[PDB]
This record gives C-alpha cells, sequence and structure tokens, in this order.
C-alpha cells in the first residue's frame, strides 16, 4: 500500500463528506499518512461561507515580515512581529510591484523563484489569526468544531490552546513560507484554503523524519546544543535540492483555493504561498496519533510552547498499557506505516 509513501488526493461524496473521523480512517486504510500529508478535495457543491467580499473588518493583530538569511539551501526564518493591520493594507502590499506574485508559466518556475529569492524583499505573512471563516450553520469539515478525541482537553481538562484546539486564519502573499515542523505534540492537522493563490507544499514521509533530523541537527549543531527539537521553532528552511543531495525522501504537492490538505502525526512538512490567499487551520487527533503524543519531543529552551499532558488519553485508550507508562516502562515502538485502528472496519 502506497509503497513509496507518495501524497494521495481523495475526492469524497456529500455522504462521504459527513463523517469527517470516519473519512480520516478511511484515507488512512489507503495508506495516505505513509506520504505524512494527503489532499482532500471537497464535494462540488459544498462550500463553508456564502462569499468572501465582507472581509477587512477583520483586524490581523500581528502580523510577522518574513527575513531570511543563509545560502547553498539552507536557511533561517526570523518572524518580525510588525503593527496590526486590515486584510486590506495586506492585500495592497501583497499586489504591489515590489511584493506581489511573479510573471511565471509552470509551478517549477515559480519555485525556482522562490529558492531564489527567498532572501530578498522580506514579505509580510497574516500568521496565527484566531478566527474562522466558516459559517454557523456548516457541519461538515468544520475547522471550529471537528469532534474528535483531540475535544478531551478541553472537555476534561478545560484548557483551551489557540491553533490547536481552536483556528486559526493564514492571510498570504507572494513567497510567505512555513518552515519544517510537525504539528504540536505531533498531532494531525486540517488546513482548509478558503481563497487566492495556491498554497505548495512539501513533506517528508513519517518513517523517514528522524533522517531529516538528523542531518537538520548536522547543520546547527549551534541549535542542536540549545534544544532538544529546534525544528519546532519554525525557522528552519531547507529546499528541495538540498533533501534530494542527503537522500531525504520527500514528495511536493500544490494545494489550490478550495481544497484540503491533512498532516499526519510525525508528517514533517514546509512550502509557501504564491500569492494573496487565506487559508484556515487547526490540530486534531485520532487513537493512533496517542502513542505519538506520549513520544513527542518537545521544545526545551524557549517556555509557553505546547505541551498536552497525555495522562487522561492513556487511562482511557490504552488501559492495559497505562501502570506500564505511569511507571516509565512503556516501550513500544511505533510503527508510521500502521493504520488507526478506526480503520478496521474499511481493511
Ligand atoms: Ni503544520
Ligand atoms: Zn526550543
Amino acid at each position: 500500500l502506497n509503497p513509496s509513501a507518495r501524497i494521495m488526493t481523495f475526492y469524497p461524496t456529500m455522504e462521504e463528506f459527513r463523517n469527517f473521523s470516519r473519512y480520516i480512517a478511511y484515507i488512512e486504510s489507503q495508506g495516505a499518512h505513509r506520504a505524512g500529508l494527503a489532499k482532500v478535495v471537497p464535494p462540488k457543491e459544498w462550500k463553508p461561507r456564502a462569499s468572501y467580499d465582507d472581509i477587512d473588518d477583520l483586524v490581523i493583530p500581528a502580523p510577522i515580515q518574513q527575513l531570511v538569511t543563509g545560502q547553498s539551501g539552507l536557511f533561517t526564518q526570523y518572524n518580525i512581529q510588525k503593527k496590526a493591520m486590515t486584510v486590506r493594507e495586506f492585500r495592497k502590499i501583497a499586489n504591489s510591484d515590489k511584493y506581489c506574485t511573479p510573471r511565471y508559466s509552470e509551478f517549477e518556475e515559480l519555485e525556482r523563484k522562490y529558492w531564489k529569492n527567498l532572501t530578498f524583499n522580506p514579505p509580510i505573512y497574516g500568521a496565527d489569526v484566531n478566527g474562522t471563516l466558516y459559517e454557523k450553520h456548516v457541519d461538515e469539515w468544520n475547522i471550529g468544531r471537528l469532534r474528535t478525541i483531540l475535544d478531551l482537553v478541553e472537555k476534561e481538562s478545560g484548557i483551551t490552546i489557540e491553533g490547536v484546539n481552536t483556528p486559526y486564519l493564514y492571510f498570504g502573499m507572494w513567497k510567505t513560507s512555513f518552515a519544517w515542523h510537525t504539528e504540536d505534540m505531533d498531532l494531525y492537522s486540517i488546513n482548509y484554503l478558503h481563497f487566492g493563490e495556491p498554497k505548495s507544499w512539501y513533506s517528508v514521509p513519517p518513517e523517514h523524519g528522524k533522517r531529516l533530523e538528523r542531518l537538520a541537527k548536522g547543520f546547527f549543531p549551534g541549535s542542536a546544543q540549545s534544544c532538544e527539537a529546534f525544528l519546532r521553532h519554525k525557522m528552519t528552511l531547507i529546499s528541495p535540492l538540498m533533501l534530494k543531495k542527503y537522500g531525504i525522501p520527500f514528495d511536493k504537492v500544490t494545494q489550490e483555493a478550495g481544497e484540503f490538505m491533512i498532516t499526519f502525526p510525525y508528517g514533517y512538512h514546509a512550502g509557501f504561498n504564491h500569492g494573496f490567499n487565506c487559508a484556515e487551520s487547526t490540530n486534531f487527533a485520532t487513537r493512533r496519533w496517542i502513542e505519538y503524543g506520549k513520544q513527542a519531543v518537545l521544545c526545551s529552551c524557549r517556555k509557553d510552547m505546547v505541551k498536552i499532558s497525555m495522562d487522561v488519553f492513556v487511562r482511557k485508550f490504552q488501559p492495559e498499557r497505562y501502570r506500564l507508562w505511569k511507571e516509565g516502562k512503556d516501550n513500544t515502538v511505533i510503527d508510521h506505516t500502521l493504520p488507526t485502528p478506526e480503520a478496521a472496519e474499511f481493511l
């Protein structure tokens, strides 16, 4: 099943689209999780919002200017907090001559331009805006309420973690980047591209994630010494040519307006925006995640980074291991190829 761990694309019917959790289980039955990233194109008739012109009374509280330093396919991205702005201000900069999408023919050309120009003309990214663009009425794949076991954090312990159990909006322009990372606690993510230009993604299969970590640690021994999981800083950019040179297996895919991307536990990904767009994002879980959460290597160097108590998950969903786990004896080795238990119905 998917032996090259390539990114798969799915086209559910409206009937299939109703049960979020079941559909994640299904795409894992087909091997999607091996890639680390999958694309889901929703039914033609489904839309999460009637229109998107009413936008600008929405504030971007903390836009970030992305300064990139490096050379030879290896970069560090510094995020500089700017003053709050409207979508309107963002769009104007996005579409200005200095700071709009270059003319290009094929993706491959736009990609070359990205990697050639990523240290020049620092763009602004309207990242991490708390809020949703779904209407209250929309029940299918509603990023504001996906109803997975992740809900145990909010319902059992009361804690809300912005962008993790709540929706974030991202306003992109040309050449805004997301650095190589897995999700907080090695969770799943869902990303819906509401409108605008594409977002391009790179992915490294979870079964090869340790190999990328080794590579990263090799290139930045400074950061390795100061932090157990420096990639969680979301500052490290590494080009596909670099990955290819060091034999890291990876895939690429472009997400267009109206498509969902799913990332899987321990799926390293990175990418960039083609132009003005808006994405909405959140984290979520399945039972398979539990072991990943238990085994996640967290940032040890800056505090108020995202940590979830695994206790409630182990007790409830792995009752046979709860004791072994509490006394630190567990020792389960994760098999990255195994689909989530809920997929049994389809296997
Ligand atoms: Ni991510
Ligand atoms: Zn750290």
